C-alpha cells in the first residue's frame, strides 16, 4: 500500500579509507533514504559479522558485493511493502532472514544498512527529523547535543607511525553549545597542528585515519603533554578533558598474556596489565583524563573491573570490544562491574533495534554511552542523529579533520540549530 | 507562490580540515536543497572573494559568520518568493546584490552556496537529478562519467612534507565504467600505501588534505616511479595515466622571476620557468602524463603558452590558478594559447551560470574541462552531478580516502548506476 517500503536496494560504495562497504536505499513514497555501513580496522572478536567477498581480484578481498547481493536479493524483497514504521518487527525479520547469532550469514553489513535506513523512511513517514524518530523509538526523555570526543593524536593499527595506542582524545566538557564545543575542538586543534610541526617536524602533521595528527611518537605517555599544551595554546585552558582509547587487545598476545607496546615497531616492548593499570592510574592523576576505553584486552574482564573500580567517579571505563555493543557481553559486564560505559556501535551489533537495547540497558544500568564512529567512516551521518536521540551526552566520530569526520559534526550543528537555544548540551558529569 | 523558494538559511559549518565554511538551505514545499562551498589552500589570487571574519577570537580569523550574516540577512530575503528555475536570472540578480566584479562585498562563498542550492532546488522541482537539471542548463548532448584524477602523492602548501609541487596523481584512463575506474584507483592507492611504507616507513603513509599520502619527499621527480610501481603492482599496467597539478604559483617568488622547489625547507632552491620546461618534457616523455596543471606561475601566460605548444595533443595543459574558471581571464588564456583544459572550480567564480558560462566557452574552443574539488571540502557532492551535467569526462576529487572526496566518488557511482550500461565513460582522447 501507499506509504509502505516500494524499493530496497543496495551498492557497495567506498568507506573513507577507500575500502568497499554497503550503502542501502529504502524507496517510499516520501523518498530515497540512503544509510552507509562503517567498517572498524580494530575489529573486537565479538563484532557482529562483517561480510567481505574475499575475491583477490577487487579490493583485494575486501569487496561487499556478496552483502549488497543480500540486500538486493534476500533482505530487500522481504521488505517491500512492508511497513518502516515497525522498526522493531523489521529488525526481528532481518535477525530471522539471517538466522545466525553474529549475522554471519547475511552479514551486519547487509542488514545494519537496511535497519538505518528503514528508521530514516520511518522518520519520514512520521514527519519528524531522525533524531526525533529514534528518541521515540528509544523512549528518550530529554535530547541533547553530546560533546564530542576529537580523535587528534592518531596511533594504533595502520596508523602511520609508532604509536601502539590508538587514540588520545580532547572533550570541550566546559563549552556550553555543541557550536562552541565544535569551535573550541578545532581550534585546540589547530594549535595542535602548529606544536606538532613545531616539535617533530613538517613531516609530523599528516592524518591518521579518523583525521588525528599522525606525529613520530612511540611512548604512550609522549602525547598527553602536547594536548595540554594545544588546549593551553588555542584559549582553552580548564574547558578540556581528555578521552583514551587504548584499543589494547591489538597490542595483546593471548599466549604471553602481555601488551607489546611497540607491535608495529622491529622489536617488541612487553608490558603487562599491572603495569599498564599503574600508567592508566598515573594518566587520570597527571591530565584530566575522564574517559578510557578499552584499557585492557577485550576478554580481560578483571583488569577492566580493576581499572573501573579505581578511577570510579574520576574517569569511566568504556567497553568496545569489550562489550562490542552486544547486550550478552554488556551483560557480562555489568555482573563483572567490567566498565561504567558503553562505547556504542551500530555496526557491531548490526540493527537499530539492538543498538537501541544495549543503549537503555546500559543506561538502566548507570553507565554513560559514546555513540560511536568507526575508523572506516563514510558521508552517512546516522550517528548524530543517533547520539542527540539517545541524549547520551557523549559522541566520538573522529578529529574536526576529514569530511567523513566533519559531516557528523556539521549535521550535530543542524540539530543543535534546529533544537535551538533551550537544547541541552554535554555530559553532566563532565560539566 | 507554491512552487517558488520557502526560505533561504545560511550557516557556518566546518571544511574537511576543520575550518569553517559556509552551508546555505533553500527549502521549497519540494524539501531542504543544502548546499556547501569548498575552500581552497593553493588560492590564486584572481579568485572571487572568499569573505572570513578575520576574528582572532572565532578559528584565528577564518570565521563565515559575515558570509552566513549575508545569506541570511541579504540574499536569502531577496530570494524568497521567486522562481528557482531561473537559475540565470537569480544567479545575476545575485550578482548585481553584491555589486562588485570579485563578489567581494558578499562574498562568493555567501553567493555560490546560494547559486547551488537554488540549482538542486530547481532540478527537484523539475523532477529530476542534479546532473540532468544542470545538463539542460548547460545544453550538453551527451552526459558521461568522468575518468577520475586521484592525487595519490600530496605536495605543496600545507602538505607535511618537503615536496614542493602539490599533486602527483593517478588516472585510470583506460577503465571502461566509473565503478571499474574507481576500483582500480583505489586499488592502486592501497598498493602505493604498502610501496610508500616499505621505502620511506611507517610514518611516510599519513594522509595529506586531498587523502594522498604525504611521505617524505622533497624532489619533484621521486613520486612518479613510486606511481608507476603502485600502478603495476595492483595489476592495473598500462591502463593508467598520470595528472599533475604543480601549483607552480605557490613556489614563485615575483620579484626574482623563479621557482623555490623547496619553500617548505630552511634552504631554498631557485629553479627557473626554462629549467621547469624540461622537466615537463622530460616528465611527458618518461611517464603517461596526460595532463599538467599550473605548470607556471598563475600571470606567467608565455610559460603556458610555450608548454601547451610543446606538449600539444601529448599532454593538456590545465589553467587552475591561470584561468579561475573565469571567462575574462579564460579570453586571455585562448588569446595567448595558453592552455587548452580548464579546471573549473565552481567556487573560483562563485556562481553556477558563471561556471556553466566558462565551461561552455572552454569546451566551444576545443578545451577540455576538468572539473574539480578544492582542497578543503566538506561532504557536499555539488561536482559529482556537475561534471556528469557537462559531459567533460575528467574530474579530480581527491584520492579515494577522505570522506569529502570519497562523497563525491560515490555521488558518481550512484549516478552511473542510474545512467545504466549505456552510459559513457572516460575522456575519449584518453581512452
Ligand atoms: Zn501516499
Ligand atoms: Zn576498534
Ligand atoms: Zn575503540
Ligand atoms: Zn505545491
Ligand atoms: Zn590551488
Ligand atoms: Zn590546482
Amino acid at each position: 500500500s501507499h506509504m509502505t517500503i516500494q524499493k530496497v536496494h543496495g551498492r557497495e560504495v567506498l568507506d573513507s579509507r577507500g575500502n568497499p562497504t554497503v550503502e542501502v536505499e529504502v524507496t517510499t513514497e516520501k523518498g530515497v533514504f540512503r544509510s552507509a555501513v562503517p567498517s572498524g580496522a580494530s575489529t573486537g572478536v565479538y563484532e557482529a559479522c562483517e561480510l567481505r567477498d574475499g575475491d583477490k581480484k577487487r579490493y583485494v578481498g575486501k569487496g561487499c558485493l556478496q552483502a549488497v547481493k543480500n540486500v538486493n536479493e534476500v533482505i530487500g524483497p522481504a521488505l517491500i511493502g512492508r511497513d518502516e514504521l515497525k522498526q522493531e518487527e523489521l529488525d526481528t525479520l532481518m535477525l530471522r532472514l539471517d538466522g545466525t547469532p553474529n549475522k554471519g550469514k547475511l552479514g551486519a553489513n547487509a542488514i545494519l544498512g537496511c535497519s538505518m535506513a528503514i528508521s530514516k523512511a520511518a522518520a519520514a513517514a512520521k514527519g519528524v527529523p531522525l533524531y526525533r524518530y529514534l528518541a521515540s523509538l528509544a523512549g528518550t526523555k530529554e535530547l541533547r547535543l553530546p560533546v564530542p570526543c576529537f580523535n587528534v593524536i592518531n596511533g594504533g593499527k595502520h596508523a602511520g607511525n609508532a604509536l601502539p595506542f590508538q587514540e588520545f582524545m580532547i572533550a570541550p566538557v566546559k563549552a556550553t553549545s555543541f557550536s562552541e564545543a565544535l569551535r573550541m575542538g578545532s581550534e585546540v586543534y589547530h594549535s595542535l597542528r602548529g606544536i606538532i610541526k613545531k616539535k617533530y617536524g613538517q613531516d609530523a602533521v599528516n592524518v591518521g585515519d579518523e583525521g588525528g595528527f599522525a606525529p613520530p611518537i612511540k611512548d604512550i605517555n609522549e602525547p598527553l603533554p602536547i594536548l595540554m599544551e594545544a588546549i593551553e595554546e588555542a584559549g582553552h585552558r580548564g574547558k578540556f578533558a581528555i578521552c583514551m582509547d587504548c584499543a589494547a587487545s591489538e597490542t595483546y598476545d593471548e599466549k604471553k598474556q602481555q601488551y607489546n607496546l611497540t607491535f608495529k615497531s622491529p622489536e617488541p616492548t612487553w608490558v603487562t596489565a599491572e603495569q599498564l593499570r599503574e600508567t592508566y592510574c598515573k594518566w587520570a592523576h597527571d591530565y584530566p583524563i575522564v574517559s578510557i576505553e578499552d584499557p585492557y584486552d577485550q576478554d580481560d574482564f578483571a583488569g577492566f573491573a580493576g581499572i573501573t573500580e579505581a578511577l570510579k567517579g574520576k574517569t569511566q571505563i568504556v567497553g568496545d570490544d569489550l562489550t562490542v555493543t552486544n547486550t550478552e557481553r554488556i551483560k557480562m559486564a555489568i555482573e563483572k562491574k567490567a566498565c561504567n560505559s558503553l562505547l556504542l556501535k551500530i555496526n557491531q551489533i548490526g540493527t537499530i533495534s539492538e543498538a537501541i537495547a544495549s543503549s537503555k540497558l546500559c543506561m538502566e544500568n548507570g553507565w554513560s554511552v559514546m555513540v560511536s564512529h568507526r575508523s572506516g567512516e563514510t558521508e552517512d551521518t546516522y550517528i548524530a542523529d543517533l547520539v542527540v536521540a539517545l541524549g547520551s551526552g557523549q559522541i566520538k566520530t573522529g578529529a574536526p579533520c576529514r569530511g567523513e569526520r566533519t559531516a557528523k559534526l556539521n549535521q550535530l550543528l543542524r540539530i543543535e540549530e534546529e533544537l535551538g537555544a533551550h537544547a541541552k548540551f554535554g555530559f553532566p558529569g563532565w560539566s
